[PDB]
Formats: structure tokens, C-alpha cells, sequence
């Protein structure tokens, strides 16, 4: 059974908690950044470590490894997302992701053009999602955030006001393809499959679609449990 290896902000290097839901019968390893805050003040104190907990994973065993991470990874625009994903596999010989890479290919999955953005940042960082996007011939609509710039804070916004941020800002602009809900750091799976029933447009969560991405680049062509929304059940 091939290991898949994950990068995370958070110093204790823990799976993020959607891995055993979405996959339970996966084996998911971890390695730890210590990041301190979710800004580019922050991001620039571990970005160079990227490189090194990668090789770290592959010596473990990892089949592939995922930078798990969104904002670490489009924070400097989308041809260092590709230059940093080269370097990890340079260093591993591995298959290479990162968070942003995921969430491309799951909006691209779900024919998701123009885009309402979710997401848990402060604007320096919802202004580098929305340019990364456009990099990457997206079209980011309307935006709603709650302004976090804390690890642990994220991890404690409850399901209903990522649900109502989802709503907000699909309504800001409800010609949208779809909706982006930003931040690996949110505990989101309750609340895309509201989002998409009560909207009828397809939503990309950042942790998620990190694991979607991950086991994908696994190749074993993997399912996950039902109900976490339609980037895992359209296959
Ligand atoms: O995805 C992000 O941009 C930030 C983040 C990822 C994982 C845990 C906390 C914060």
C-alpha cells in the first residue's frame, strides 16, 4: 500500500483530520513546518524548509508527496507553485503536489471557470489567491473571508458560518461556476455537501481537494467514502 506524504503548516506535523474521513483505509504521513502566522510575514519563515521535509517523507517511504498548504504554496504567484513543486521532486524523484496545484485541478475537474472565493484570510492574501487564479486562466468573482490569521483559530470556525461564508459570496456574484472555500486549515466537510445542495453549484475546499489531489497523484485510483461533495463523487 503506497504512503502518501503530506507537508503541513501546523509544528506538531499531524494528517489533517479530513484524511481518516474522506479516506479511512489510506495511510497518511506527515511532517510539520512550524509555521507562525498566515500571512506572507509567516509564510516567509518556512518556506525554505519545504525542500527538506519533503526528503524527510521520502526517506519514510512516501509514494508521493503533497505540499498541504494553499496559501504557502500561490502566495508568490503561480510560476513559483511549479518552480517549488520541481524542487520537491528534484530532491525526492517523487510525485509532487502542493495544495494550489489541488485546487486548479478540482475546479478544472468540475468546469469551474469563473469562481466565488470562501476563504479564512486577511486581504494581502485573498488579493494573491485571486492573482494566482487569474494566472492560471480562472476568473475570480465575488469574495467573502473572515480575516484569520491564526493556525489553531481556523481549525475553530463551525460548519453553519463556512456554509453562510459559501452563500455570501456565491450571492455577491450568482453567476458563478462555482465557489472556492480557501484554507487547509478549515474543517469544511460538513459543509460542502450543504453548500452545493442548497446553491447547485460545485464547491473546492482547500483540505480536501489536498487529499483528492494527493491520492490521485497516487495513481491507484482510489474512492473516497460518499457525500464530501461532487469532486469525489463524479467518479
Ligand atoms: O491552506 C492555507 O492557505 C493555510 C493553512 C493550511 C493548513 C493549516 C492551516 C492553514
Amino acid at each position: 500500500t503506497p504512503t502518501i506524504g503530506m507537508i503541513v503548516p501546523p509544528a506538531a506535523g499531524l494528517v489533517p483530520a479530513d484524511g481518516a474521513r474522506l479516506y479511512p483505509d489510506l495511510p497518511f504521513i506527515a511532517s510539520g513546518l512550524g509555521l507562525g502566522s498566515v500571512t506572507p510575514e509567516g509564510y516567509d519563515a518556512v518556506i525554505e524548509s519545504v525542500v527538506d521535509h519533503a526528503r524527510r517523507l521520502q526517506k519514510q517511504g512516501a509514494a508521493v508527496v503533497s505540499l498541504m498548504c494553499t496559501s504557502l504554496s500561490f502566495y508568490r504567484g503561480a510560476a513559483f507553485n511549479a518552480a517549488l513543486t520541481v524542487a520537491m521532486r528534484e530532491a525526492t524523484g517523487l510525485p509532487c503536489t502542493t495544495m494550489s496545484t489541488a485546487v486548479l485541478n478540482g475546479l478544472r475537474a468540475l468546469g469551474v471557470r469563473r469562481v466565488a472565493l470562501a476563504t479564512a484570510y486577511i486581504d494581502d492574501v485573498n488579493e494573491r489567491l485571486a492573482a494566482f487564479l487569474a494566472e492560471e486562466s480562472l476568473v475570480p468573482t465575488g469574495c467573502r473571508s473572515l480575516g484569520i490569521t491564526g493556525v489553531e483559530a481556523m481549525a475553530r470556525v463551525d460548519t453553519a458560518t463556512l456554509v453562510d461564508l459559501c452563500v455570501r459570496a456565491f450571492e455577491a456574484a450568482p453567476d458563478s461556476d462555482g465557489i472556492l472555500l480557501s484554507s487547509g486549515g478549515l474543517l469544511t466537510l460538513d459543509a460542502i455537501p450543504e453548500v452545493e445542495r442548497r446553491l447547485g453549484v460545485p464547491v473546492v475546499s482547500s483540505s480536501p481537494a489536498g487529499f483528492w489531489d494527493a491520492v490521485r497523484l497516487a495513481g491507484g485510483g482510489a474512492k473516497a467514502r460518499p457525500g464530501y461533495g461532487r469532486l469525489f463523487d463524479e467518479s
